[PDB]
């Protein structure tokens, strides 16, 4: 119930508080970031195989509600998404709840999705056959674009990441999600900061889903969990997980000395998890974290000699 063919039409549709469904009729190039800050929104972009290329370092789509109780649910289906911004194609910057869903999406960027870590619950759902590419540059219709990557301090120096989503990344049941990283230090970085409403950081892989992040040539940590109160990696029944990284596959180490948190990793019956690192630990947990790892399926954890 709304068709768009260029930047101005897309901007108009997204900034229109009554608009819920948007269909791309053409590939769209964005020279400017588009801000959504007009309250409760339920938005679906139907890509129909088209791309959106966010060229502005300012961002692509910026969620920026000022009110704590406003909720934005943004879904993008069947599209290719490009961005150069270190703040992602989508920048989840509302004070309240932002939820982003990619379904059958292919994406290219340095940092592909970014969020505020000291506010409302930030969720990225990854659905169907979705492939995310963290790259140093990309080319579309003959134009090459360099990317920037979001960087943030850690006790082991500054690290960059492909996904900086504060609270949850969920791989939907039956999904086939692939993340290719040749650009950043971390594939998924979920962090909460003191003023977070929840302090929970969670990655889930749904029933019969697959998650593949074979980035041992590039990535230091596949998943870094920095929730102030809880950190979860949940692999459900019959899910297939394959990950590789230079240092750790999952890292739960507090960013600071005054953080007393929890970690829970659950690998369900029927799941098949294959993990490989070079110099660290497949599941690396250290510091004041109360941690529990439940192995109820089949898992293989490998460390190369180094």
């Amino acid at each position: 119930i709304e068709e768009v063919s260029n930047e101005e039409e897309l901007k108009a549709a997204l900034r229109d508080a009554s608009i819920t469904t948007i269909k791309l009729k053409n590939n769209i190039t964005l020279n400017n970031a588009i801000t959504i800050n007009n309250g409760n929104r339920n938005i679906t972009i139907i890509g129909d195989g088209h791309y959106i290329n966010a060229l502005n370092s300012d961002g692509g789509i910026i969620l920026n509600n000022r009110g704590g109780s406003a909720k934005i649910d943004l879904t993008i289906e069947n599209a290719t998404l490009y961005n150069t911004s270190k703040y992602g194609f989508v920048n989840m910057s509302s004070n309240g709840v932002d939820t982003v869903t990619y379904k059958d999406v292919t994406a290219y960027g340095g940092t592909l999705v970014w969020s505020k870590t000291g506010a409302g619950v930030k969720t990225l759902n990854l659905v169907g056959n979705t492939t995310l590419n963290s790259v140093k540059s990309y080319e579309v219709d003959g134009q090459s674009c360099g990317t920037e990557a979001f960087s943030h301090r850690t006790p082991d120096g500054d690290k960059t990441t492909a996904l900086y989503v504060s609270n949850a990344i969920n791989i939907a049941e039956n999904a086939n999600v692939v993340l290719n990283n040749s650009a950043t230090d971390i594939d998924m970085w979920l962090l909460t900061a003191v003023p977070s409403t929840s302090g929970i950081s969670t990655v889930t892989v749904g029933n019969n889903a697959s998650l593949t992040m074979e980035n041992i040539g590039n990535t230091e940590y596949n998943i870094k969990l920095d929730g102030g109160r809880e950190n979860h990696f949940i692999v459900n029944e019959n899910a297939a997980v394959k990950m590789s990284a230079k240092v750790d596959n999952v890292r739960i180490i507090p960013q600071l000395e005054n953080i007393f948190t929890r970690g829970n990793i659950e690998l369900a019956k029927g799941s098949n998890v294959h993990l490989e690192v070079i110099t660290g630990s497949n599941f690396r947990v250290a510091g004041t974290v109360a941690n529990r790892i439940d192995f109820n399926g089949t898992a293989t954890l490998i460390k190369q000699e180094g």
